[PDB]
């Protein structure tokens, strides 16, 4: 006898398990074991995935539920996982998304300057570097100090919270409450902190003295400050990093865009449609009996939508393993989700990947890897797929 399948199925942010496509053909939603024992329908199809993100009534809200089938321990009061939902009620959508665009005046030049700074600093050092912890997270976390209008010192503080914040738990972790709370507090004294004026936070400094605001609790305005740079820094670092490891891997890849950088964006593109950055499926709590495929899924089950499913879905991307810069459906992957919850950090996504690249082929257009790529580490028990070093010469 064997076991109900076990998710995740490895942790490795290299390749795609064989056993994604076979489990695609013969059955694209199916029922898995999660890590902490619970149940769940594993859907990894692109028409089915898409299915499920676009259907309200498969809810990330209610992932929170006390009692509900559990695909890992939360790290955040449950109130943290409507996130949006919260901001949106509060009437601050508008203003969040405005403030983490990539088109404030100065934005893109900043990432530039830093990401070239960062790259000066790795070439003065000399080989190998760790394109990881002293590039791509550097730079995220850069990016979303200058983002939010917080100092650039306090920007590494924050970020040793993450890897534990964003940790994929059987059981909840003693260690996130505590930075969760000391967190929490450094964003209320940001929100009292006159000097404060710029950016996500100063925009929502204003707004919290603003009469059309005067009944949003401080909770709130502190939580969209922590959440946002934690989740934008994780995602960012971690996709920049294994979109490297990608192009690192594509010699013929690295010289055309070294070669036409007209060519990154459709590039980056790409490396977002293959990364597999995200290491479990999204969740979504079934709020009623919905027919998925073979499947009635019933009220109160888990779901699981498993992003590199979709993305490598031969049936959407012909020929998936292949990075190929002329598809005609080149954005139409899921790799910052579909429907109510689509990333709200996409364009900024998007533009710290470009100005990375472009910047590392620029300084280092003989990039390599500096140790074989089976001998990469990769974090268990995460929210994403990353090397814990990722050596290189050049
Ligand atoms: C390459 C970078 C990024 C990737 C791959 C990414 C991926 C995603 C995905 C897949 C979702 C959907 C989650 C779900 O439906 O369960 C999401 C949502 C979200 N992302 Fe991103 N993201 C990125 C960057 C960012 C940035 C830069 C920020 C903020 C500064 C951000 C903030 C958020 C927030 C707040 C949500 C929740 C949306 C909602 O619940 O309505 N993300 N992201
Ligand atoms: N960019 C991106 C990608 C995926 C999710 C999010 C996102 C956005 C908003 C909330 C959440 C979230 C958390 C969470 C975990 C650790 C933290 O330090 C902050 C939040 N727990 N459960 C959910 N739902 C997640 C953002």
């Amino acid at each position: 006898a064997t076991v109900l399948l076990e998710v995740p199925f490895s942790a490795r942010g290299d390749r795609i398990p064989d056993a994604v496509a076979e489990l695609r053909t013969r059955e694209p939603i199916r029922k898995v074991r999660t890590i902490t024992g619970a149940e769940a329908w594993l859907v990894s199809s692109y028409a089915l995935c898409t299915q499920v993100l676009e259907d309200r009534r498969f809810s990330m809200k209610e992932t929170a539920a006390a009692g509900a089938p559990r695909l890992n321990a939360l790290t955040v009061p449950p109130e943290v996982v409507n996130n949006m939902g919260n901001i949106a009620d509060a009437g601050l959508r508008k203003a969040v998304m405005k403030a983490i665009t990539p088109k404030a005046p100065g934005l893109e030049q900043f990432l530039r300057d830093t990401a070239n700074s960062l790259l000066d600093n790795l070439i003065t050092e000399g080989a190998p570097a760790d394109l990881r912890n002293d590039f791509a997270d550097p730079l995220a976390t850069a990016l979303h100090c200058k983002v939010l209008g917080i100092p650039q010192e306090d920007g590494p503080k924050l970020f040793r919270s993450l890897s534990i914040a964003f940790m994929s738990s059987a059981d909840p972790i003693p260690a996130a409450k505590i930075n969760w709370d000391r967190d929490i507090e450094y964003m209320a004294g940001i929100l009292e902190n006159p000097n404060i004026t710029t950016g996500l936070m100063g925009e929502l400094s204003r707004l919290r003295k603003d009469p059309a605001y005067s009944h949003v609790s401080d909770e709130l305005f502190a939580t969209i400050g922590v959440t946002f740079f934690g989740a934008g820094v994780i995602s960012t670092g971690s996709f920049l990093t294994t979109a490297l490891i990608s192009l690192i891997q594509r010699p013929q890849l690295r010289n055309l865009l070294h070669e036409k950088p007209e060519l990154i964006p459709a590039g980056v593109e790409e490396l977002l449609r293959i990364n597999l950055s995200f290491a479990d499926g999204l969740p979504r709590l079934a709020t009623a009996d919905i027919q998925v495929g073979d499947v009635l899924v019933r009220k109160g089950e888990l779901v699981l939508v498993l992003l590199e499913g979709a993305n490598f879905d031969p049936e959407h991307f012909p020929n998936p393993g292949s990075i190929e810069l002329d598809r005609p459906n080149p954005t139409s992957h899921l790799a910052f989700g579909r429907g109510q919850h689509f990333c709200p950090g996409s364009a900024l996504g998007r533009r710290h990947a470009q100005i990375g690249i472009e910047a590392l082929l620029k300084k280092m257009p003989g990039v390599d890897l500096a140790v074989p790529i089976d001998q990469l580490v990769w974090r268990t028990r995460f929210q994403r797929r990353i090397p814990e070093r990722l050596p290189v010469l050049w």
